[PDB]
């Protein structure tokens, strides 16, 4: 249909959870193009700072309408506006350490809303998480299908560490409509980039980037 | 002077979120530490009636109850009076995966567990979405240390109708809150839990484990 | 190099999945600059094969992948003296299958001597009930782990009535000469396609293009 | 009339590559099936002397040697003169992962094991082909039955050098030659392998496993 999605998008977002048995909420005021699938963010701590752990690993909690969709795919997540629609999210890391992720995604207006909560568990004391060696998220690609029914997200993940090691971290996200009627789409591509663009000592300040382009693979993108 | 007794009570709440549907449940308990064996019953409070297999709750509903042999330090009745926590990933073979973790502490005779619990990714067609499940079956957890901390791994498996089974591996840590508490050598815990009655809807279950640890081969 | 714009290729895989054993052929023909190759395959022994062809197709060399200039090449860095991989398939229902190539040329021509190897497929899995459509595109993603060039894959198989398959590949890139100069991180897209086959895939033609990219925002 | 004795031989040879590294393993031993015990003197024909641990081919050199209770269907005994097979994938924390195939059969008292075994993806500096391995800790197989086929998931743990453990995941696909013969329910298989005795370079190496079956808790 018509969407309510117009060029420019404010954003506005709250997350609240838990890592390794230590609670944080977090807030975050942000802009973007839906349709060049670039956005950023301004997140500030609101409890639990500084946090003991990595902010690399909440950063992907941080909206696949935020996607350049090509009109050979189908925008599962723009066409399920205004209404909206939500994901969970697994993230398995090499060293055990596992988080699960919800975000529920809304709109009023000129701005989504998203509540969002963060679970991260057996993180090991001296791995890079809980020691802070994480310097970015590396480019990835999510492989987006249906599994029973339902747009699923699949991805390989790596973060950059200190000596520029890498940690490996596999991704499942779910994305659900909260109407009926949405296409599903045929198997495709997302690339992204995220990025820490700015960020103070403690990490209770962080400005974020983000990019997001669909493609069918080669060959032919 | 002992910080265990024989006969204790189980005080637990917890709250949680699987697929979205959030939860409190309560559990009123009464456990025997030495003997490995206890029991509990279960009042949903909030989210009843659940519309997922209550089953994958249960082992998320204190390995104090276990009957741990001389020869095998026992950690968790070493970490009271001040207690201990665990936090658990339950990673299941159709892409379920949660996350749990409970605080316990001690007044008296009386176990306090604060409990959380994250399921996402389980499919709608799914034997946890369709409430297929008959029980876990009885397992065998390993018990080590890994990077200063006791960690236990389990290949789980949840029986179901028609008898196939749906496998769970889950993984827990443990921590002492008291610093000092000495770590055991490597061994086994064995298991088995069990809904002994419920209603219907499953807003009311009574819960029963019993919990053994050994080294295994060929000891016993 | 001494890698021609024009490269020929000699493949030679043995094989036993599931306690199936097979043993398959393949002559083709490459452009490594241009990050294509394809191959005529036939199955000289252990067919009509009881399982899904394309679960083999990966293990039929990233030298034919398009490098841009600002990324190390390691697979043509290795040349002329060769690499090799070995490699992991695991996939969502507990089939694994591994593999290993060594990756030799001598003259316009590489050779490849590959091994492939599959356990625990279930009785009625789309693997053995060749429900199997294509490998659907995909995109490695490159890193060094103790010294070694990996690469690990999200990878899915297309099935019939468009449902998917998931897989998990890595692989190990191990250059013959010491000291070849490791790449930093990056990734391949890739495409392959069985071109054509016939009724039991005795006879396969494929065709695969990988591309070298370091991702957004660039790529 | 009964095909399996309580005192068999055993003759086992191995083909396999590790890392690029291949190599031929012969071996010749006895033990009791009836009461789940063996040992075998196992010779490097080639390939040595190996780069990599020797324990992890250590669990790759027969159920049959399992000690079944009568109120647990013993599927391995009764696979035999026919005899069966099974094919195994290993799973290592750090990236390695192995498969393994063996076929079992039977002439007079001995069981005669064509054993493959490849492992890929083993980290240049990790204890496998660091050769930092002590031994296999005792473990319990949890055996079900997923899509008519008997399947045995272990959650396995080396000891290596420095107190510390190296984790692996085990599934084990157990197929009988014979048709008809029917799969047990759910039963753990409590094992502990040794190797008891071999020579500097491991070219040499006596070999022991313990297998017993049961209900697990509460009826062991």
């Amino acid at each position: 249909h018509m969407s309510a999605i117009k060029p420019d998008m404010k954003i506005n977002l709250r997350m609240e959870g838990n890592v390794n048995g230590h609670h944080f909420v977090i807030d975050g005021d942000g802009t973007g193009k839906p349709f060049e699938g670039k956005q950023s963010m301004d997140l500030e701590v609101k409890e639990g700072g500084p946090l003991p752990f990595a902010f690399d690993i909440l950063t992907t909690a941080f909206n696949r309408v935020f996607a350049e969709y090509p009109d050979h795919i189908q925008d599962y997540f723009k066409q399920s506006f205004p209404k909206g629609y939500s994901w969970e999210r697994s993230l398995t890391f090499e060293d055990g350490g596992i988080c699960i992720a919800r975000n529920d995604i809304t709109m009023e207006g000129d701005t989504f809303y998203n509540k969002v909560r963060f679970h991260g568990v057996n993180f090991p004391a001296n791995g890079p998480v809980m020691q802070k060696k994480t310097l970015k998220w590396e480019p990835s690609t999510e492989k987006m299908y249906v599994r029973d029914g339902v747009l699923t997200g699949d991805i390989t993940m790596a973060l950059l560490l200190e000596g520029n090691a890498h940690y490996r971290c596999d991704s499942r996200t779910t994305y659900k409509a909260k109407e009926k009627g949405v296409k599903l789409p045929g198997y495709h591509l997302v690339d992204h980039c995220i990025e820490i663009l700015s960020h103070d000592k403690d990490y209770n300040k962080v400005k974020l980037y983000e990019h997001a382009v669909a493609h069918s693979g080669l060959p032919d993108n």
